[PDB]
């Protein structure tokens, strides 16, 4: 049968990349054709060569793909980059997570992103965007999730249709609260409350409601992995990420609204201390709390650390 | 029936739209997909919601769309943003003008610089461009009036279909006359005749060749909108022109012509300087003789003035 | 017949082009649209208007140019240029290439990067790219003639279908060579081998191997040829050759590598003298060799040799 050949069937990337992908600090490079197969690759090694239907997967892909914009950082690399990054935390709690939670959390953060547009919640609402009045609150991430639901339910395309109703319904979940913890604006209670329960020990992977705020703290690490790369890689990404930022920026001056200057190109020379910042106050803090969680995940907080310190040395003038 | 469903239909933007769209100022934004619903919301309260078919005119509006290129400046944005300046010269005049010059002016201004290259009359002529051979005088300006009426003529592009044959022709001689009163450089004499025509009060809007005259002064008003916009509007939009207008200059460098300070690259320093002579020998007088002809179109003027101490502002270094 | 009524056919360009494109140092211009029939000119005065079936030529002409990318170097515009100087050094040694060869050189420069990704066999290689895998040697080059073949393989698209066996074979043959010998690896040897044939005067255009040499030259000479046009175009390019090294360079770091000072955006200041290392090193000896074997061609390097003098200009700050 189809599934039986397909059972047959190997994936294999080239050798260099087989063994690096393995890393948290990978970087999927720049040949975009090669994308789709780097997460197949990815699905087949964590979840199983049987979880899905070859040329079904594929097609949703390039239809993800289609509905990804040409935006300079929230765009189709980065939602592979994110995907990555949750492998690489997945294949090392290997133990932890179900076939579902594993389908189903490389499929959110493959559509995580869907459709932007380069702008924030803040903008849109400010703009009076039509997301915002059908959206009050996680603007963008409830727009992610919606398109993520249209793809699926075009012809040929649910991925998921091998699954019972009560399966199927249980991933769409998991995929539906991980886009939606992707706002970063969630991210400082959710955070809090882990680090609370972690420290007094009522935190429990059994129960489901913390269940979903690891997983959910889990997703604003990938999200924010950028900071967990090699130097390099780090500090090219930054440049993407302000090009954005800025372009909000105009437009923020274009409704006659003075920017913060996170999104304001005319602070270019306080970027460094800006990274600085953030470093301190969003990044370490999110890895730290992860690593408590899951300890295998601390080459992240490494690298973030590594990050903080070539910061502090442009600072420096170093 | 068809039309009567229409009719009972409403159109409507956010809130925030529908009361700043009246604004002579405007910004129409960064999100593309809202700008054909701008500009069918600008055909229906100036026109009414039964002088185009719904189905068609979005079809027109996506073709046109369709036939403008990729340049910094001279594209689709451009063309809506043009467009709405002659919505609220429209409104605000809103006793002068026949339906079928309402119409036929809000569909000028959207095809006005259809298939625009981002280059000039006089570039196509040193290049010696097949444009240039075809149309001696107004070159640009003569083809996106052609292109204009090839649109028209696709199937189900008619827009038009519903008038007679004497009011089709009547409209598409509005627009041809509007589309040619975009070339700059029969701006200058048409300002002069009119300030002539108005100081000895010979102009008389009841007189065809003074009306043609003055929608030619319109639409150059329009064209140059730019300089009306606020200033943080203003200023990024020049980054725009000057993109466009550098290439140009690079392109007439590698024909072994030296181009004007306009357009060379190698000047950029003088940029401040070269606004404030278009600002004195163009601009102001634009909007200075429209604002007699027209009193109503005064928010433009001032704006302009504005921009004008903007700039000078720039070149003391303040 | 068809063939007969092509016969009657002319073709033509504006006037300038026809007199310009002539000229070894044209540039073929910003009009996209004019490249096709640009080539097909060239084609019809070099080969004859009855060596192509005209509708085929086309067809072919469009997936060519569908098949190359949107790089800053690399592309379409690229491609006809190589194609130029081809046809200059053809129509100025138009006694010594048979007809196969003429047809053949042409298209073989039109698709010579065909499916160029911006990136050089040696980044390749350290990505450990499949096409590395398939293709040891001239990675790049060898992909380029392979989508040549699959693209004359598609239906409507053999536009040597007219021609026998025979000739089809020594065609895709003249092809593939001179394909192959734009990996400038190649070159070095090349010229070596061609300068002491030179030399003693052993060399001999009878001699097929030493006639595949020579054409190698020619090949290695036309996808040069950026250094030999006038400065202002030569200069321009330059920031497109960078833009595509420099991008290279970012890759490099992110696999971890240093990169060379020629793919390093680190170390823009030092161009100019990187610049004259090239035209002494490779650009000069080139164009040196091939004068000296096809005297006509001697305009190449004297306008390689006046951009060795600008460049040197530049270092002084003068
Ligand atoms: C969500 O915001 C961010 N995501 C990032 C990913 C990688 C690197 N940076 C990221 N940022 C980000 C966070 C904070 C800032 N803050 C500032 C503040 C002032 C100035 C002048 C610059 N940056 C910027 C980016
Ligand atoms: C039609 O030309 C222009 N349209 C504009 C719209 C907005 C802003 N500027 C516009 N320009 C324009 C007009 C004149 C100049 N002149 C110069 C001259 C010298 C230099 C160094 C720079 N600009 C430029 C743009
Ligand atoms: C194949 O390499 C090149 N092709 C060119 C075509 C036109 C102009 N330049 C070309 N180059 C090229 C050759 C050598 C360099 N070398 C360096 C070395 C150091 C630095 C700092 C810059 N350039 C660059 C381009
Ligand atoms: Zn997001
Ligand atoms: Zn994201
Ligand atoms: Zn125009
Ligand atoms: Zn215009
Ligand atoms: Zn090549
Ligand atoms: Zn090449």
């Amino acid at each position: 049968t189809s599934e039986e050949w397909q059972g047959l069937m190997q994936f294999t990337l080239p050798v260099r990349l087989c063994k690096e992908i393995e890393l948290f600090h990978f970087d999927i490079g720049p040949f975009e054709n090669m994308w789709p197969g780097i997460f197949v690759y990815m699905v087949h090694r964590s979840c199983g060569t049987s979880c899905f239907e070859l040329e079904k997967l594929c097609r949703f892909i390039m239809s993800v793909k289609k509905n990804y914009r040409r935006v300079p950082y929230h765009n189709w690399k980065h939602a592979v980059t994110v995907a990555h990054c949750m492998y690489a935390i997945l294949q090392n709690n290997h133990t932890l997570f179900t076939d579902l939670e594993r389908k189903g959390l490389l499929i959110a953060c493959l559509c995580h992103d869907l459709d932007h547009r380069g702008f924030s919640n803040s903008y849109l609402q400010k703009f009076d965007h039509p997301l915002a009045a059908l959206y009050s609150t996680s603007t963008m991430e409830q727009h992610h999730f919606s398109q993520t639901v249209s793809i699926l339910q075009l012809e040929g395309h649910n991925i998921f249709s091998t699954l019972s109703s009560s399966e199927y319904e249980q991933v769409l979940e998991i995929i539906r609260k991980a886009i939606i913890a992707t706002d970063l604006a969630l991210y400082f209670g959710n955070r809090k409350q882990l680090e609370e329960m972690y420290q007094t020990g009522s935190l429990n992977l059994n129960n489901q409601s913390h269940r979903d705020r690891v997983i959910g703290l889990m997703m604003t690490a990938c999200d924010l992995c950028s900071v967990t790369k090699l130097w390099p890689v780090t500090k090219l990404t930054a440049n993407d990420i302000y090009a954005e930022f800025w372009a909000e920026g105009d437009e923020m001056k274009k409704l006659g609204i003075q920017p913060i200057p996170m999104m304001d190109r005319d602070k270019k020379d306080e970027v460094p201390q800006g990274q600085l910042g953030f470093y301190n106050a969003v990044a370490i803090p999110c890895y730290t709390t992860l690593t408590q969680i899951l300890p295998p995940t601390e080459p992240l907080l490494k690298a973030c650390r590594d990050n903080l310190s070539q910061w502090e040395k442009v600072i420096r003038g170093e």
